[PDB]
């Protein structure tokens, strides 16, 4: 019962029942022109000050959520990847709030990079607050999806060609590498933006997850999570899921 845990449970069951929209950012494997193009493509540390900020907060918030009672052999190019689209993931974020002028404190968020069976590496994002309706949620999802594109072009460490970064920022657009969590529907049918419960969603199923540790990475499990009140940041594994038991 460290103050830490306590903080993070009582954080997060004050905002169980906060709508929020649920955010996946991803990328996908291109080929241009015989060029590979892989997750791990985006190795560019970009000199602009806020972005070198939070790569700096990414970076600190995996050493301090480390757990050294265990070994980690997780790559040291799958680290530096993570921590970079983390602040990539984050400057869109903030990039739309500005675009609506909304005071980030107004703002509740929650990230949290994972590695899926089939796709890899991707990043949950769940963000709302006052300034926030479910209506406006395709305009979030495309208005990201634009900055996300834009950035992974910038930060595309694979020499490209004028003709190959266009191709690729409009596959990244054309593709949806930012998806909006809406009901099940059909094809032709009308999708409905799927507001979520913050607090809920995160101590039921994101504070659930194993934690990487090797590489390659256990299917399903994450890598880093962080959040608007900086208090899921620096949570080990085994704090996270006091955290999902303080929190029922
Ligand atoms: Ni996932």
């Amino acid at each position: 019962y460290s103050d830490e845990v306590l903080g993070a449970t009582n954080w997060l069951k004050e905002k169980s029942n906060q709508e929020v929209f649920s955010f996946v950012f991803k990328n996908e494997n291109v080929q241009l022109n015989g060029k590979d193009i892989g997750w791990n493509s985006y190795k560019k540390e970009l000199q602009e000050d806020e972005l070198k900020s939070l790569q700096r907060g990414a970076e600190t918030t995996w050493d301090q959520s480390e757990d050294m009672e265990w070994e980690t052999t997780v790559d040291e190019m799958t680290k530096k990847q993570v921590f970079i689209f983390d602040s990539l993931v984050k400057k869109c974020l903030f990039e739309v709030l500005n675009t609506k002028n909304i005071f980030p404190g107004d703002v509740n968020w929650f990230v949290q990079h994972e590695w899926g069976k089939d796709q890899g590496w991707h990043c949950h994002v769940l963000i709302g607050g006052k300034d926030f309706s479910q209506a406006q949620g395709k305009w979030w999802r495309r208005q990201l999806n634009v900055y996300w594109s834009r950035w992974l072009v910038t930060a595309c460490n694979v020499q490209l060609t004028p003709a190959e970064r266009i191709k690729l920022r409009e596959i990244a657009e054309d593709n949806e590498w930012v998806t909006l969590l809406t009901y099940k529907h059909k094809q032709t049918k009308k999708d409905y933006t799927k507001c979520v419960l913050f607090g809920n969603m995160i101590a039921y199923y994101f504070l659930t997850k194993k934690k990487i540790s090797t590489s390659p990475p256990r299917d399903g499990g994450y890598f880093l999570s962080s959040d608007s009140g900086w208090k899921t940041n620096f949570l080990k594994e085994g704090e996270r899921h006091l955290v999902s038991k303080l929190y029922t």
